[PDB]
DNA sequence: TGAGGTAGTAGG
DNA sequence: TACTACCTC
């Protein structure tokens, strides 16, 4: 039982390698003419080319001087032109001694798989870089697919093609999305056409039949142990055809590398009492904050003349949703203002949406909304129903709203199936039979999902971190960009047990791709004076959270919180961090991942935060980086840990904490214009 | 869109 | 960043 990470380090240093480098008065055709006449893994940066062997045919190019010399460790430049030439060297020695090819930004290794006219490649990604005089070396697997035709087949052997067709151009190195037959085709809008012999069809999922996507799916989908076991039986065949550097016989296992094992334990939630598991008091206990909630019911009459369900059949769903939300401290009480709109939302009201919305607010306002729209009108790209819904319910009167017929036609299969067919609202003795065969069953989920996610839009706490944290406020950061726009995402977290989870109240439109100075000055003034609003005393250390990497001012974020006398520090968190992590078991010769697992070297560590089944994949690492030192690191680690189970909006556990999780829900929701302020001391995440 | 997690694809 | 498939609860 050894920890194994896809990462390597060289016995060579930085130091001990000797190089020849060539400067000239950029520079990418000598050097891909030199790489061509001379058969020799050349690099080049900036104006300056670095090789390993000395260059035979010169080509015509005269530089100034020549050097077999070492690298200046102390200069950023000649580690990046370094860690650039062992990835070129290694790319050299993939093309020959093996039959790789680097199409895209990968290198296609063969054929695993052809199904039904789809073929299957293994790939892999490599990453070099230059850390404490140690060379370390990453790598990747992935798959890649393709079509077994031309475009020949659908012009020869029968066939046709149409207009809008999206076609691949493969010419090796990279390839491009757009003489029997010449067909036009263009995505730039610039004109080209040609031959009808090597452009492909496009090989997603989108555009692929069914009965292969169930099984072009079953062949990516490796589990653990065949995932691992096919990344290393490569490398370690790389390694043997390999000259430059040398490693370890076995240079896989985390010691080799430097890291250290840490084992965080799962941590406890609290309301009423301390529970140890998420899901254990959601059947048998009280909801930390509860409440009073007006509920809103807004059918749609198509869910009738197209499924056999009628209205009334809406009321004993939410007959049995009040009837649990009893229990757990909540009521729900439905508005009354429903009864004069009835018969009015029709598929014509679907069709004139915006000319006929704006009546319908005085009857919506101060409840949540709950709408039972088909699953057609929110999907279809004419009705647009629920872009506009999100629009002007939440993004234009600020009113909650969270069910299409997949739901409601389970929840009747299991009636049906159950035997229990007659009046299930407003009568008792009845809602506890249709509650009982719910339990010991999937739905369960269903329902306390939509129930939570009621909650947290109207207001109410689910739980609480039973221990304490180190830190006192969590901010979260994100930012999203689509068609040219960018979205913040500013996110509080106040109290170190996560009392008070809460979007800041900020306009979160940005005018460039980064926070401007003024809005994190208020993010971090606003943070403080909500957490003093709450517990009456200013907080004594902060820990600001960010997604991918810290870009903003750094020497502002001190400048304005320590005129307040109070601590800081800055992380990083990363998603796809392209490494695995495993425990390999020489006993029983597989690998496994176990969740809450550390691996830490410095500044920088790996998390392990998932454990998803078999069928479902392999767990995927996070990175946390920690820019500043003023807290232990381990700490740091262990909050990033703990505040992931604050998943308050949903029952099934999420990877990312609670702060970036939510942040990037919030600047995607508000990049749409689907969210707007609102001023409070609440629990309000309406994006989710 | 009940919720979440993993794996592919495209562009920046 | 965005999209699409699947499985799990
Ligand atoms: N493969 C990827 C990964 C990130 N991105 C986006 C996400 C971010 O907006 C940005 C990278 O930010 P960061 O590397 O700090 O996570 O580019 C992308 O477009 N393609
Ligand atoms: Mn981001
Ligand atoms: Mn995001
Ligand atoms: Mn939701």
């Amino acid at each position: 039982m050894e920890a194994y990470i896809t990462e390597m380090v060289s016995r060579e240093r930085a130091n001990e390698l000797e190089v020849y480098v060539y400067v000239f008065p950029g520079v990418y055709h000598i050097m891909r003419a030199w790489q061509r006449a001379n058969d020799l893994p050349l690099a080049y940066n900036q104006h300056t080319i670095m090789a390993f062997s000395p260059v035979r045919h010169m080509c015509g190019y005269t530089p100034m001087e020549t050097q077999k010399r070492h690298i200046n460790i102390d200069s950023p430049f000649e580690r990046a032109l370094l860690e650039r030439l062992i990835k070129n060297s290694l790319i050299f020695t993939a093309e020959r001694h093996l039959h790789a090819k680097r199409v895209g930004h990968a290198l296609r290794l063969n054929q695993v798989q052809q199904i039904r006219q789809v073929i299957i490649y293994e790939a892999i990604e490599l990453y070099v870089n230059i850390i404490e005089n140690r060379i370390s070396i990453g790598f990747h697997l992935t798959h890649q697919f393709e079509y077994v035709y031309t475009l020949q087949s659908m012009i020869e052997q029968g066939k046709t093609i149409r207009p809008g067709m999206r076609v691949v151009h493969s010419n090796g190195r990279q390839h491009y999305t757009y003489s029997t037959r010449v067909i036009h085709v263009r995505t730039k809008e610039q004109r080209l056409s040609y031959a009808a012999t090597l452009l492909k069809p496009l090989c997603t999922f989108e555009t692929m039949q069914p009965q292969d996507v169930l099984n072009v799916s079953k062949c990516i989908k490796l589990s653990a142990s065949k995932r691992m076991k096919c990344t290393y039986r490569w490398i370690q065949q790389l390694r043997a055809q390999y000259r430059h550097l040398t490693f370890a016989p076995n240079p896989f296992t985390i010691a080799q590398n430097g890291y250290k094992l840490d084992q965080l334990s799962t941590p406890k939630v609290h309301f009423h009492r301390d529970y140890a598991t998420v899901v254990s008091g959601m059947k048998t206990g009280k909801l930390y904050k509860g409440g009073n909630i007006k509920i809103s019911v807004l059918f749609d009459e198509d869910f009738y003349l197209k499924h056999h369900i009628t209205k009334k059949d809406i009321y004993q769903f939410i007959a049995v949703l009040q009837k649990i939300a009893i229990a757990q401290g909540v009521n729900m009480t439905i508005s009354t203002s429903t009864k004069s709109i009835t018969g009015k939302f029709t598929d014509d009201f679907f069709h004139h949406f915006t000319e006929e919305v704006e009546a319908l607010q005085p009857i919506f306002a101060q409840t949540t909304v709950l709408a039972f729209i088909t699953s057609t009108h929110l999907s279809n790209k004419k009705t647009r129903s629920y872009q506009l819904l999100k629009q002007y319910f939440g993004g234009k009167w600020d009113i909650a709203s969270q069910i299409t017929e997949k739901t409601i036609e389970a929840f009747q299969k299991i009636l049906h199936k159950h035997g229990l067919k007659n009046f299930y609202p407003n009568d008792e003795q009845h809602c506890l039979r249709v509650i009982d065969v719910l339990k010991n069953e999937s739905f369960y989920y269903t329902v306390m999902n939509i129930l939570l996610g009621v909650y947290v839009k109207s207001g109410i706490q689910p739980w609480i971190l039973a221990n304490t944290t180190h830190s006192d406020c969590f901010i979260g950061i994100d930012v999203s960009h689509e068609n040219g726009n960018s979205a913040a995402g500013m996110m509080n977290v106040i109290g170190s047990q996560g009392h008070l989870i809460q979007q800041a109240p900020l306009n979160g439109i940005l005018a460039g791709e980064k926070i401007d100075d003024t809005l994190l000055a208020n993010l971090l003034k606003q943070m403080i004076k909500a957490y003093h609003t709450q517990f009456q005393r200013f907080p004594k250390h902060i820990t600001i959270h960010r997604d991918g990497f810290w870009r903003e001012h750094t020497a502002l974020v001190e400048k304005i919180m320590s005129h307040y006398e109070i601590t800081y520090d800055i992380v990083e968190i990363i998603k796809k961090p392209n490494r695995r992590m495993a425990f390999f078991n020489s006993v029983d010769n597989t690998f496994s991942t176990r969740q809450g697992t550390v691996y830490q070297r410095g500044n920088e560590a790996f998390l392990c935060a998932t454990n998803p089944q078999q069928k479902v994949g392999m767990a995927q690492p996070i990175k946390i980086h920690q820019v500043t030192k003023t807290l232990p690191f381990s700490h740091i680690i262990e909050d990033v840990y703990n505040l992931s189970f604050l998943h308050i909006h949903a029952m099934n556990k999420m990877r990312l904490p609670a702060t970036i999780h939510y942040a990037d829900l919030s600047a995607t929701a508000y990049q749409r214009g689907q969210v707007m302020p609102r001023s409070g001391n609440q629990t309000n995440l309406p994006f989710v």
